């Protein structure tokens, strides 16, 4: 399936060449107002949209800071480069957390495929496909020797057409635990 | 198929966000010895083989220069950069041609899948994922709106078991078309 490989392919060609050198890069920022978290906070919406803007998807998860850059020689390109976003999770006017945050790109992979007839990718199997690469991701990462206390991923499904949602909640939830 | 995901993830996940600002980064760079390539070379061993360093495939290829960043917003990650690199190709001791150049890196996922045994995907079975990675690539960029003349294909198999091969070769054999 679709989903199946594209979660390999993100634990192969992504997680499992940042997230052995994540924790340094965390301890280093933190050495040189409340320490960033440890792991890397992976959010995976069931309905795979995927701003680029993360503050936009919610007005209490605020841009704070870069984390240093990782560089490594990868596939001819020399020094390629690792940029991750450090953000603030705020909940009514207090700070309650600090972690690095990104999505997980390949649902916008799953969400566009569904879009275009030339992948011959259906509009109403996007949900399933999300499905099964959160549940991949998950059991790839669990047996994985890059992954130690390092990741976690955040999957969600916003209310079926509505009710009330709050991202930065959602997130909360993981990172108190 | 493995292949055909792979392949349009590595279109919409990457190709589509720096095709279009490729000729300008490049364009750049020739005005501020020979100009550089106005196209991505792309380089598809179909034995999945990716090393990091693309001098060490071949000392007929050498690595000049980084092409300046691109940087844009990306699913959360503020600023993600991208970086390519710039190699002189070399034909008995003269400089034939210069170009951006690195390798698909799906193919190391194709190649990374096929070693682990919970990613379901036989050993023997590369050669042909691998073909079909590059036939769907291949139809997805000739209908491609960012694909202007900016990006070239060059995939080969090294002989059977043995006999020669010159990967410097086999880029020249497409820059000089
Ligand atoms: O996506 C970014 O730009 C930030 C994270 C990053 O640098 C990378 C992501 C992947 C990747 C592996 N498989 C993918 C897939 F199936 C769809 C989209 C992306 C990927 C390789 S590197
Ligand atoms: O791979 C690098 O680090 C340099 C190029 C780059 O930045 C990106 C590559 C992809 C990607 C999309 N699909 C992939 C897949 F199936 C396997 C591996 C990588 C990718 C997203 S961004």
């Amino acid at each position: 399936n679709v989903a199946h490989g594209l979660a390999w392919s993100y634990y192969i060609g992504y997680l499992r060449l940042i997230l052995p050198e994540l924790q340094a890069r965390i301890r280093t920022y933190n050495q040189h107002r409340g320490a960033v978290s440890q792991r890397l906070y992976i959010l995976l919406p069931l309905d795979c949209g995927v701003p680029d803007n993360l503050s936009m998807a919610d007005p209490n998860i605020r841009f704070l800071d870069k984390l240093p850059q990782q560089t490594g020689d990868r596939a001819g390109i020399k020094d390629r480069v690792y940029s991750n976003s450090i953000y603030e999770l705020l909940e009514n006017g207090q700070r309650a957390g600090t972690c690095v945050l990104e999505y997980a790109t390949p649902l916008q992979t799953l969400f566009a495929m569904s879009q275009y007839s030339q992948a011959g990718f259906s509009r109403e199997d996007r949900l399933e496909q999300a499905k099964l690469f959160c549940r991949t991701l998950e059991d790839i990462l669990a047996d994985a020797p890059e992954s130690q206390n390092n990741c976690r991923l955040i999957a969600y499904q916003e209310p079926a057409d509505d009710s009330s949602f709050s991202l930065s909640q959602e997130v909360l939830r993981h990172l108190r635990q």
